[PDB]
């Protein structure tokens, strides 16, 4: 009938899940800076035809506690697997493998969770992040300075206290409605004293998707948590690259099915689509199923585009 909403503990959290539905498990992982909320038109969907469909916070958002919001090496992408794998073991007890769909970061995390346990998973479809080859020269922070600069939302988001602080007298709201409308290909800036300034408006006709309601549900969660779970993320980028040398010229041999907007940031980035089209992302990929680019569309597919997702989904799982 409804949403219900349940608290599991994993890896040392207290974790917020939702779930809809019976039937075979998917795992749906959220992007920043999100909530399991984004993916609440693919529930109904996927319910409606059998699955039970699982979406929980992540460690630092909505009602998800018990990481250390002033340490963001407690964010790092083991631990966030690591959240992951618990979180499989104590609520799909009896599946060995599960669906997964996951977007922007939560795609991030994914793509790590088929390297490290694909055991764990019987096919994945990603949502805006593509597969990133570790690059052995320099960690994605350095890589992105040296293209966009210092004003780059990944750069800017670096310095513990400082996005915060600029956000602070703008209000979650205003901040999330201008993340969530965002269409421009360009990377966000977010240059120090600016506020939102530096980030172009769309027609507003062009956003009719989100409805008052929807953007309030985000809006009052990060008045509460605040945007340091979120960003934190962003923080542990370093480490990351540092604790991932392992997997160098591993493949993900799990069946997937990777979705992007055409208007996406993530999908502009030099030398992404060549990567994503011309052979490079197969080859890490191997099981990677034709990639598919909706047409007139942003970052926030789940949303923007429910119908065309959800049916993506439901008709990549029904191969199985």
């Amino acid at each position: 009938k409804k949403i219900e909403h349940k608290m599991v503990a994993v890896n040392g959290l207290n974790m917020h899940l939702a779930e809809l539905g019976e039937g075979p498990t998917i795992l749906f992982i959220h992007g920043f800076p999100e909530l399991w909320y984004s993916w609440r038109h693919q529930m109904v969907y996927l319910a409606e035809r059998g699955y039970r469909a699982v979406a929980p916070d992540l460690r630092g958002y909505g009602d998800t506690t018990g990481a250390p919001l002033n340490d963001p090496s407690k964010f790092s992408i083991l631990h966030l697997v690591g959240d992951v794998v618990a979180l499989l073991e104590a609520i799909a007890l009896n599946e060995e493998k599960v669906f997964v769909v996951a977007h922007d970061l939560g795609a991030y995390i994914a793509w790590h969770l088929c390297l490290f346990r694909p055991d764990k998973v019987k096919a994945l479809v990603n949502l805006s992040v593509h597969f990133s080859k570790r690059n052995p020269k320099m960690n994605k922070v350095e890589g992105l300075k040296a293209i966009y600069g210092e004003d780059h939302y990944v750069s800017r988001f670096q310095v513990p206290g400082e996005i915060e602080a600029e956000f602070a007298p703008i209000g979650a709201k205003s901040v999330l409605k201008k993340i969530l409308t965002y269409r421009d290909p360009a990377p966000f800036y977010f240059p120090k004293g600016k506020g939102l300034e530096a980030i172009p408006d769309a027609p507003v006709a062009l956003s009719s998707w989100l409805s008052e309601e929807e953007l309030d549900y985000y809006a009052n969660k990060f008045e509460q948590t605040g945007f340091t779970g979120a960003v934190n993320y962003y923080r542990a980028l370093p480490i990351n690259w540092e604790l991932t040398a392992p997997w160098t010229g591993a493949q993900v041999k799990v069946p997937t099915k990777f979705i992007v907007g055409e208007f996406d940031l993530v999908y502009h980035i030099p030398g992404a689509k060549e990567y994503i089209h011309n052979g490079g992302f197969k080859k890490d990929v191997p099981l990677l199923e034709e990639v598919v680019v909706l047409e007139g569309a942003a970052h926030f597919v789940s949303q923007e585009r429910p119908h065309e997702i959800s049916k993506h989904i439901y008709d990549f799982i029904q191969k199985f």
